[PDB]
């Protein structure tokens, strides 16, 4: 993309050490809309481009996680399908959850990328190696992030984030060559 | 700045539902049951406004259990549905809270919101409100309804009252 | 513009297609085959105001669903025809019954099946994202897209043409 | 473009991906796992007119749902292949059966699994919001986004290339 080709020196550098990529759900994997039916059940919407991006990222050896303040079986099903290894729902204390996971995984903050959209993501965004916000994240989150995606949440922002990491790590060309003969 | 001045005095913030907390779309299934959409940025904003001590209400000409549940999840204190005459509802609530019109902010989107918008301290329209409503409002949000308009309104009041910094500090330690 | 205002004066019947005009043109299907449809609140208010001014309303759609019957009833739309591809035939029958001529009809459409009606009526308009061929042959095009207040815009155009919008707005300047 | 008009002349089979082409790329899931999908009215009309002009149609999707089976039947799409991410393998088998060649195929895609087909066929096109790498390597890109009339635009490009759009429009001006 033009985003991976014009990726800043800073984001390219920050992408090098990444071993773990973490996503919030609402506003990142979705457009931030919450659909409710009369019985109180929810409908959730995700984006076709993001699944492909996450799959390519995982294939490159980067493990993935979701930390969400909300909880629904829709997300559990979505994550399992994609191959996301670590899912934490119903947690607004995102930093507490992250710390426990990094201790288990033996990783430092610099080895973590995170893509968020609102205030509860901020304590994590400020501390990780690659802390990014989607294009329509709360402006206060955008101002304190290392980078912002061109795409909006739920419209390929996760895909863009995945490709930034792949590109930073020298792995995007190989991922593309699976699909383009003589690339 | 007129809007910031209007915001200082606010003690009650009032929202319409369809077109303000939602994008104005009404979803119906074949048996007539409804689906409605809200926005996560809005929820965070309303929670922060409420935590600052500004109380909140909804007044809507429609009625659905969907809205009752959403209001409770957000901690919206006062909910009135199925009400055509919004000024009548507001007047009664104001007597209960011992407030006047100047201490009320309202975020609306169509004609039945206008009798209220014109009379309160901070009467605002969403970006895609009916043009006649926008014409008569004190201000118009950049955001469309259901797309963070309510978040923007909440932050306007928080900021007018010197409370946005403290809301934000919770996340910056 | 001044031509649309002129064409609006004579209107006694306003007719809508459903999908792409009162909706954004998305068709929602569930696994079990049933549908979901989305309408817009600004449009509802518009249609109610147009009806109150004395202009009757109708829907002619090629699709058929009980969702549309319910919506039409909620809004006070008097004449409803679904599952009808031959829109000009439907309209001609209705016009003979209401004793109205083409010049007294306004129609808001979005695709080719609407074109024969759009070309014959007094105020034949297309929504902003109607098929371009339809937009090219309509008397006018709404600024709003289908399902996003295009019907409201169309209703306000007719109310305005007849000098009735001012009064409809006036109610909402007063208190109770 | 005159290049696209040229490529469109020989088309006898037009093939679509589903998600992101016939839809805006949103995947709706209810708590019980059942899905909802949205199609576009303008697209349905376009596909019906294409089929009427003599061009057969097909869908090849890496996902799989009865929703797509019903939508395909409603539009008269003859050849439907779901749950297939090896798209050239599917297409090769279909062409052998129909006795058609790559030069007679148009394909409208949105993401990487579509790219091998897009590169092989006579008219490989991407939707406006296709993955940028796919857009860069297609013959052409629709002005319209997926699920917002891109399929209609693609249908009309073929109809026009084959001198058939006027005649389709006529039914509506008599
Ligand atoms: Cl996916
Ligand atoms: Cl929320
Ligand atoms: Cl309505
Ligand atoms: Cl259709």
């Amino acid at each position: 993309s033009l985003e991976t080709e014009t990726m800043s020196q800073d984001l390219m550098q920050r992408g090098k050490a990444i071993k773990l990529a973490v996503f919030d759900v609402d506003g990142v994997l979705t457009d931030g809309r919450l659909y409710f039916m009369e019985d109180g059940s929810e409908i959730k919407t995700f984006n076709t481009l993001d699944g492909q991006g996450i799959k390519m990222l995982i294939a490159s050896g980067v493990t993935t996680a979701i930390i969400s303040g909300r909880k629904t079986a829709i997300v559990e099903r979505r994550a399992k399908s994609l191959g996301i290894e670590h899912l934490f729902q119903g947690r607004e204390d995102k930093l507490v959850v992250l710390d426990k996971l990094l201790a288990e995984l033996q990783l430092g903050y610099e080895q973590v990328a995170y893509l968020g959209d609102d205030l509860p993501d901020l304590p994590v965004i400020r501390r990780v190696g690659l802390g990014m916000a989607v294009a329509n994240a709360a402006s206060f989150v955008r101002e304190h992030a290392h980078g912002i995606t061109r795409a909006q949440g739920g419209e390929g922002a996760a895909r863009e984030f995945c490709e930034l990491i792949l590109s930073a790590q020298g792995n995007l060309e190989a991922a593309h060559s699976v699909y383009l003969e003589g690339h």
